[PDB]
């Protein structure tokens, strides 16, 4: 039943915490709600996507090119965690 990995598994939900928390934090700076920078739904699929470049998270469901300017921050955790971190990056099925 499961297709991915135990290990990837946990990579997926490391990484989301990490989202989780910039997220806050520029939402605070912003000062808007968490959920207008990005939805929980958004910050799973970056998690499970790992997209590094603006191009990349783009193709993300929900975000558009003025969101993916927000999420600039985000892209820096993810590629900073995917390096100290030897996992793969921008998984992409088309
Ligand atoms: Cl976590």
């Amino acid at each position: 039943q499961p297709v991915i990995s135990a290990q990837e598994q946990e990579t997926q939900i490391v990484l989301y915490g990490k989202l989780v928390e910039a997220r806050q934090k520029h939402a605070n700076k912003m000062d808007v709600p968490p959920a207008i920078l990005a939805t929980n739904k958004i910050l799973v699929d970056m998690a499970k996507m790992r997209p590094t470049t603006v191009e990349n998270v783009k193709r993300i469901d929900g975000v558009s090119e003025g969101k993916a300017a927000m999420l600039a921050p985000l892209l820096e955790v993810i590629k900073h965690f995917c390096q100290t971190n030897s996992v793969q990056t921008d998984l992409f099925s088309s």
